């Protein structure tokens, strides 16, 4: 399917101003990780590998933005989605990319959120 071109990921209102975040997520810079199906499953992990690819907090998925927890655990929350340990998550693959040091992405809060 086709592959989007850069965005602002702003799906989340922390009531707490100042930890409210809008985070660029490119597409584009991800290509390292492939462009075959399978890439997309890296993180589109629930993609049948063949249908349309859609957000990742629809029903039944990470619906719930009423948890503003970096260390939230429950997959419920869209949190969870973007910050546990999973290497499915921005926080998450990129720290475990850096166990060995691989080239990876921002692992620091602010240096991702900007
Ligand atoms: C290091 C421990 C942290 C902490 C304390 C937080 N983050 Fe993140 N963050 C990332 C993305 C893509 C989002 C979604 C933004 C949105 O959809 O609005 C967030 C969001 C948050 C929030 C809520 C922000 C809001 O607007 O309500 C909070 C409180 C938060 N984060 C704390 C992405 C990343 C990263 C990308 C690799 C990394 C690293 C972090 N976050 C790290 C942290
Ligand atoms: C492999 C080549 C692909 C393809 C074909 C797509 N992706 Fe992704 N994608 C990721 C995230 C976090 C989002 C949501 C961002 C947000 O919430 O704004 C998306 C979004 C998409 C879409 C749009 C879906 C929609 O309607 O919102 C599409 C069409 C799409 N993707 C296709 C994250 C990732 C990855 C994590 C690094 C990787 C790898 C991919 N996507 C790979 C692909
Ligand atoms: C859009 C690109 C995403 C991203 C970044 C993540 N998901 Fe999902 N997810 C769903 C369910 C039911 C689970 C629980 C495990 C399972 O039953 O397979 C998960 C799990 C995750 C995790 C792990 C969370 C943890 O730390 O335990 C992560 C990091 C994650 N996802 C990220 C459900 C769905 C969907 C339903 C069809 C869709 C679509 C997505 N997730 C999309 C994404
Ligand atoms: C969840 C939506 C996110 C967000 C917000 C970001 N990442 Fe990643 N990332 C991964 C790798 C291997 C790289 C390095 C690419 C390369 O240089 O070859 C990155 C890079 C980034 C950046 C920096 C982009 C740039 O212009 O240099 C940023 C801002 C970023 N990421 C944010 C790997 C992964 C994943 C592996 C499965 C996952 C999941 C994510 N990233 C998720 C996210
Ligand atoms: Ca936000």
């Amino acid at each position: 399917p086709q592959v989007p071109a850069d965005v602002v990921i702003d799906h989340l209102s922390n009531p707490n101003a100042k930890l409210e975040y809008k985070v660029k997520f490119s597409h584009k810079a991800h290509a390292s990780l492939g462009t075959d199906a399978a890439a997309c499953q890296k993180c589109h992990h629930k993609w049948d590998g063949k249908s349309e690819i859609g957000g990742c907090a629809t029903e039944g998925c990470h619906a719930d933005t009423t948890s503003f927890k970096a260390t939230e655990k429950d997959p419920k929350f869209l949190m969870t989605a973007f910050h546990s340990k999973s290497p499915m998550s921005c926080q998450g693959c990129h720290k475990e990319m850096k166990t060995a040091k691989k080239t990876t992405g921002p692992t620091a809060c602010a240096q991702c959120h900007n």
